[PDB]
């Protein structure tokens, strides 16, 4: 509309055919098209009638349309505590890219190893918006709303097994930091958070 | 310090004595700022702290006539309902303690929505929107939907039963966050508005 | 019996090989035969046994005999708040057509987008009684109820990831609305919402 | 308005005083209808309103004599035992308020379920019955399979240890919805005969 | 051992050969060995090697050994509230038959048709113990055992969806009923409420 | 009547009178026992029913010299801590109240297992053992493993935290049933005196 | 006896007479520690036992001069804040009656991980760490990660709303095991120091 | 670094692919190398490009260097409910002694047997540290607790059904014992057991 923000497309309870229904609509709109919880069996659908369409598999993401270059003077630090967060840690970034946000990943600063976090501190306190994803635990949402004086969006993965709970442990931890400067999300969406992100980037 | 932010007492585990004595040793630390301060706490604490206003709503207290808002734009506090009202002004409170605009739009659940949207000029014309509600937290959803703008989400404990003292209305603001929509802890109202806070005067 | 309702098969604890001994069974009786939770690969298994079974594949659900002409001097209004909730919202219009009930379908009318609910306003409030699909936030409901002054029957659905837990969360709002006139059925149950709605729309 | 319900006051979170301005205001709208209401905010309240009506165990107000039913239908109301005659009495007020007759079927869970057969006639014969139960929620799904009308259930809170409040009341309703059954709340008694009155009232 | 209780595998966190070795080093002892939670194609591979093990499918149970004519001057009522109770049922039949029982099968007489199981309360009062067997709502024990002056013994099945949640809801009403009279085990265990049944019958 | 069984009057949600007035109209009904009966609800209850026993611990008031037990066996009464008692001794009144033998083994938790062990002998020649235990639940999956006898386990509410209120020693206890066990709602010593009662007299 | 461990009283259950009762009957063995004392039930106790001492923050009350320490090494006790301090002191105070060194390390939370890290020489030189700490846990995977010594973490009940009376506390440390970390129950500071004791003694 | 310690991969939110470049990269460095929940699938993606790699079956851990050789004067004992615990019982008793402690294995002495603990019980009393390994009812834990005077650490097990909830139940059981000297680690969690264990056996 008015506001600059792409179109985004659920793609988890769409079929790879209805997506290239909804794509093929909206390819004749503005902005680029966003679409996310997309498949890996489901893009392979998506390339032959998309042959324009970028899939980050990491992500599980899928843009179409030319990334917009960054249009606010800041960056948006996505802060992962370890690599089986990295999927929805990429989902978050590929979302605040393609808003048009500068994206710093410091990913692989848990707790279990503080000192790397200490390492990447500058490049956290230097952001605009910190978006700190984590598992299990979840402490290290706790540790870097301590440390900075940034608006803190946590997101909770649902990475582990047992007492993790898919993700309800590392949420309650987080929102009994909310430490305070720290928001939080539900689980796994790391789209959500970098939606608000940006907002806050972007002003 | 080197922040800007004012000091922040959490007064709920620290008695009437505690309190006057954290205040004299931070005579040199901006307005003080406590927050979750019972009226049977502060009968005890006003004799102590002459200069301190109380806001008997947001059972919280300030030392130190606040100076001019930092910034020209202004937080929105929207409730659902009265019951809502001192988690509310605990938010609206702590907000203006921290140098920023408030404007309270109280009272606009979606059991009557009309009222909602007599009110939604002011709401967008916000630079940060906090929405409080409890049992349903219905209000959250709907703003969210209806504000390009950072929504901060507060569940209030209120309600029995399947309430479960703000748990449901946790959830759903959770399950809302696809729009602008981030939330804190049940009856954080201090916590949105440090966010709040820090997002409008950046 | 006396009462006019259909006989109804919970195709889900029972094979196709079962159903169709239980539809065979009850083909030489009276009325429509409706079933409910019946997966794709079982109508595959009951097309040459049971030919003149009709299938719904949105709703999962089966229909032997000529549909029911309107009985009632009026219409229920089945509203959804996204595309995700479209099975059980098919599950619910079949069955209330099944018991002889005109049947309005809103569908896609989520608060993300409130302004969709409001173009459609006059077909929900028009309506004897209103079933409202949802799932995740399940927030339309409170929205429907405060909206309009006749019988609402909220559906929870498990669609969601995270804390939406397999439609917890949409219940405990709904039933938390409870904006008065709204009543409640277990997640996924369109069936049993629209049997209740047929009931009133039959008065 | 526009619809023909009484005004309903929810007057648990507010005061004796503040129920007594609310119904001033109204003094042009019906009867009015407040639920929730204690003993000791209906005896700061009685010298306000001579004219009300308190309803002990229902712990609800009627401000004004109602005039004859509106529909010569009744609704019943059935409860598994004594202890849920509260929110019972609740639902019973509400709906006889809004000008539903009202038909009491009370004590006939199924512990002895040769109470509900006795009384089945009554039941069968009503527009709308509210089931109102706690610990084992079973007495909806008895009278859900044994009635061809709508059936609304009211979980209520009775009990200690795994009842939970009316939590395992709550799930068994919930899971009895394939017969006619619908489910409010938890001791929303107000909610069910607020539904219930619609359906017998079109 | 100096009591006639038979041996018994639990067949589910054993492999088809496991069970085998565990069969055959206590086919030298005595008594009749059963086996529960034993899968349909665990029975397959266990064919060849067991020549004389009887499966009976709707428990996914195995025995071998001659089943004891049974030893006590009465008998177990299973009754069942719906079709999809019967695997559990089955498994409990079983257990309490190769126990040395006599088993009344009283099955599909839940509380949605009441009528079906006044028919047939003549043969669950006449029995010592009852076994009710319900999922969903499990409404079906509190209604036996306020008319049966027996003992009760009600077993939650996992049967159902949405807010049954695999059988919790079952088990908390059964718990909530204990119409004086009810004593309950966990979800689905069929057998350990067979167990007890027998030591009741067998006194 | 038709079965041997003593009256049951469950006390908790009735007052002093109401209990006076159902003892009154039973005067032709046995003995009659009452169960969860506070001290001070039997206080006003005293000079009313002169021939009537308190048992303190208990909560349960007995009405009526209990004649020889009917059956010559007798039911175990095992609790792991003193903590257990009260719902101990409820079941334990209870069972003897409805004519049958009971044998206490008190206090023989596993945290000390030597004093189970000890009266080992007891307990095996019990014709039905009740189990009682809170926290961890762990005293009935013991004493099912080594009896072979019918068990029935009484999870209770004593403790704070991850006992939660019984949650967990009933769970524990549920999953014990593959064993001679099974199992009665939180706190439930009546009802597992009940069942009980008709195995050890049949 | 034959393990050298003083006589442990959980004096919650018991009243001020039992727990004198109990301790006359200790008088052969040690010295004797009594967890989870009121203040209530210590001055109805104060009068029996002269010789006693008693711990207000703890809630414990030990029966005896302790002698001198029996291992050299020390056990430190960490807290995340102030309102951590109870079940701290009640496990410094069990760990110091159990014959071991004591060096508390309170009120170092990663709110203000500073602190943590000027008091992390003490930490590190401790044979044993029990790191106490409520709402979020984090302070339990931050000293496990920093730390190569056996830690166990003690959640306390302390909070309201999703802090659930030391439920998410727990979660936290739970999923922090794969460091050097090990739980026990919520507010357990005893059963904490009782194995640290055991861990340092060997 | 300067304590003993092996480098410990977590290979579950890792792939087989993965796994090789951790492990070749660290193959350079010192001591042994630990992967924990390693799929049987996945150790044969790694048997051509790790040709020294043991996997222990039943535990799913892959060890690459040679096992210490026992580094202190005293043992283990890793005690087990039943057989279903033993996944999970190998996978402490592999990290255990990966770390360099002897380990005693007494497995398959849950309280439903108790004779069988007493007659390992002069074994168990000797250990220095006992990690007690249990599901379902997870009893054992406070069983073993009472009668050692020894650092007891309680591994609770996922294994089993219905109200066992995938080892929540005797997480609880064994959190509520804490007859006290009783620790507890997460569900299934047998490494993070033997990681305390053995910095306890190796003081
Ligand atoms: N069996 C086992 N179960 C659980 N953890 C085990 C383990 N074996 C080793 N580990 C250890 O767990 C650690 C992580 O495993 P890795 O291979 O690197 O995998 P990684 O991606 O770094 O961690 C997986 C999850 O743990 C979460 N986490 C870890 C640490 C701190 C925080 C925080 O909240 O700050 C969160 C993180 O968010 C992620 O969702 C490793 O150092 C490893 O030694
Ligand atoms: O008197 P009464 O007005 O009932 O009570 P009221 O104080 O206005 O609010 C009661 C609770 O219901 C919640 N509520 C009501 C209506 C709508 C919504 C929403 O989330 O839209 C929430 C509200 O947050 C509040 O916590
Ligand atoms: N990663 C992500 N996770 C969650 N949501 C994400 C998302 N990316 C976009 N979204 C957004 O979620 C929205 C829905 O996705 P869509 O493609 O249209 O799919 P849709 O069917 O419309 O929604 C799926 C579920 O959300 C429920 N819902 C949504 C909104 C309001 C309400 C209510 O209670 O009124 C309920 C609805 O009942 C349904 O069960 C989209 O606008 C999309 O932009
Ligand atoms: O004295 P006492 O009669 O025990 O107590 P009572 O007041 O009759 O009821 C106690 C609770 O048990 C519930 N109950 C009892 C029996 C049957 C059913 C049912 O749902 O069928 C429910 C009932 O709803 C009530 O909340
Ligand atoms: N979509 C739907 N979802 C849920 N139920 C639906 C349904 N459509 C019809 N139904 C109705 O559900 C009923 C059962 O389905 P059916 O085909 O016969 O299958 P059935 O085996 O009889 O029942 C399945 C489960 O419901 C439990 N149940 C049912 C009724 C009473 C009680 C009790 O606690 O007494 C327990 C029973 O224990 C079993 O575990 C049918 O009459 C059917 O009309
Ligand atoms: O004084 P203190 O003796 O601690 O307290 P106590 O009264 O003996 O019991 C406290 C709670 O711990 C439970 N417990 C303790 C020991 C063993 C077991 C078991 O289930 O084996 C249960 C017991 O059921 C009781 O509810
Ligand atoms: O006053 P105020 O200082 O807010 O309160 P305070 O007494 O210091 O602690 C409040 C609660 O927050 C918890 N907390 C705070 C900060 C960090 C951590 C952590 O786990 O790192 C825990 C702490 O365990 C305590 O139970
Ligand atoms: N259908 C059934 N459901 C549940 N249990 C059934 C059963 N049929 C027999 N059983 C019995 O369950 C017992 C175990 O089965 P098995 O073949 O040996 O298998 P097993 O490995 O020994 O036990 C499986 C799980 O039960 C746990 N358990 C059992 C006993 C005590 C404790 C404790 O906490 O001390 C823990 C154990 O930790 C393990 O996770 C058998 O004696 C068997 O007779
Ligand atoms: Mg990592
Ligand atoms: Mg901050
Ligand atoms: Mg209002
Ligand atoms: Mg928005
Ligand atoms: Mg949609
Ligand atoms: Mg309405
Ligand atoms: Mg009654
Ligand atoms: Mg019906
Ligand atoms: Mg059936
Ligand atoms: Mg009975
Ligand atoms: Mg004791
Ligand atoms: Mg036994
Ligand atoms: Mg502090
Ligand atoms: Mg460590
Ligand atoms: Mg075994
Ligand atoms: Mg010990």
């Amino acid at each position: 509309r008015r506001n600059g923000f792409p179109e985004v497309i659920y793609g988890a309870g769409k079929t790879a055919t209805q997506i290239v229904g909804i794509v093929q609509a909206l390819s004749q709109q503005t902005l680029p098209i966003l679409t996310t919880r997309l498949s890996a069996e489901k893009f392979a659908a998506l390339q032959p009638a998309l042959p324009t369409a970028v899939y980050h598999a990491t992500a599980q993401c899928m843009t179409v349309g030319e990334q917009p270059a960054p249009k606010t003077p800041g960056y948006i630090a996505v802060v992962t505590a370890g690599t089986a967060d990295q999927p929805v840690a990429e989902e978050a970034a590929v979302t605040a890219e393609t808003f048009g946000n500068r994206v710093e990943r410091v990913y692989d600063v848990g707790v279990a190893g503080i000192h790397r976090l200490f390492a990447k501190l500058d490049v956290i306190r230097g952001a605009r918006v910190v978006i700190v994803i984590a598992g299990m635990e979840g402490a290290l949402a706790s540790v870097v709303g301590g440390l900075v004086d940034k608006p803190v969006i946590a997101v909770p993965t649902s990475v582990g097994y047992g007492t993790s709970f898919q993700g309800m442990t590392a949420l309650l931890t987080m929102l009994n930091s909310c430490a305070s400067g720290i928001t939080v999300v539900n689980i796994d969406n790391g789209f959500g958070a970098a939606y608000s992100a940006s907002m806050v980037n972007q002003m």
